[PDB]
């Protein structure tokens, strides 16, 4: 009864804003000031990474291509960390700047390489902001250092994490590298959560400045279930990783993600009048992912209604002809369009 239908309390999170989303269903499991505009600082590089990964998916350059270091990179002499102007560095090394505390010269050199100049790269960053439908994000630079006019939000930063994993998987995989070469030198990933053994963390990006505080976007899996958290304006060194750990742990403990219906699988079959065949094959045109309270998988009910009382030919492929209802304790928790899976022409 009441233990079945219980709504879990949200833990105390010591940050200005946060969000926890399931990667597959898009469901928000917890949120606080998730839309408030804040300085993302070096989390900016998440969008930069997105654009770079789009470039590499489109075949514009490769891991093995050589980049010339411009005076651009230098303008933002005894440290081995900095790129020397006029030197040649493979793309494979520069694009790892995402895992570093700084690496902003690499960042700028890659922007020029991919887009011709910094301003045009920022142009691409901000176009992708619109293409993803983000309402509270805007960028000024590729690295996020020099421009606390730039802003984002927990929700938007989580949605950028999502797009990274979905759209550019090959670029996303750079983020879990624990150790890697940068400028001929062995370097360590800044995301400490990569070394946590209680969770399978494989992303995404950590950052800190005094104005912005501690910020982290993390992603973890348990089974076929993936969560993303964004925690922004975290208040103490102590909590920089612990706070997000608390969020992710909570989501796995109280929620699960189920996949009741896959695209192209016959959910139901219905009589067709005046057709080639007498049978309509019905399902969905998009995979169904639902996030529900953990342990409630077997009380989940699916049923459907048709838009009309009979199906007359002709019927097109992916033609919407009804609704699939998903239910938990006779409450509708999700609806999807019910489509025809196979062309049925007239008799
Ligand atoms: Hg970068």
């Amino acid at each position: 009864l009441n233990i079945k239908t219980m709504i879990p309390g949200v833990p105390q999170i010591d940050a200005e804003s946060y969000i926890l989303i399931d990667y597959n269903s898009g469901k928000v499991l917890a949120e606080q000031n998730a839309d408030v505009r804040r300085d993302p600082a070096s989390l900016t590089k998440m969008m930069t990474s997105y654009v770079i990964g789009q470039a590499m998916k489109a075949g514009k350059f490769k891991e093995t291509d050589l980049v010339t270091i411009g005076n651009d990179a230098w303008a933002t002499g005894s440290s081995l960390m900095f790129l020397k102007p006029g030197m040649q560095v493979p793309v494979s090394q520069l694009i790892r700047d995402i895992n570093l505390q700084s690496g902003n010269d690499a960042c700028v050199a890659m922007a020029d390489f991919a887009a011709g100049s910094q301003d045009a790269f920022v142009g691409l960053m901000n176009s992708y902001v619109n293409a993803l439908g983000l309402k509270n994000t805007h960028f000024q630079t590729v690295h996020g250092l020099d421009a606390d006019g730039q802003y984002s939000s927990a929700r938007d930063m989580a949605l950028i994490g999502q797009a990274l994993i979905r759209d550019v998987p090959n670029e996303y995989s750079i983020y879990k590298e624990k150790e890697f070469t940068f400028n001929g030198i062995r370097q360590l990933n800044r995301n400490g959560l990569l070394w946590d053994n209680s969770l399978n963390v494989d992303g995404i990006k950590t950052g800190h400045t005094d104005k912005a505080g501690y910020n982290l976007v993390a992603s973890a899996t348990e089974g076929q279930m993936r969560l993303i958290s964004a925690v922004m304006g975290g208040r103490t060194f102590k909590g920089r990783e612990a706070e997000s750990k608390k969020l992710l742990t909570w989501g796995f403990r109280f929620f699960e993600t189920v996949n009741p219906l896959k695209v192209g699988k016959e959910f139901a079959s219905e009589p067709v009048w005046f057709g080639d065949s007498d049978r309509a094959s019905l399902g969905v045109d998009k995979d169904v992912y639902l996030t529900i309270p953990r342990g409630r998988m077997k009380d989940l009910k699916a049923s459907y209604v048709l838009n009309s009382s009979e199906l007359h030919a002709p019927l097109q492929k992916n033609q919407v002809v009804g609704t699939i209802n998903f239910q938990l304790d006779g409450k509708t928790i999700e609806q999807r369009p019910l489509v025809v899976l196979q062309e049925i022409p007239e008799g």
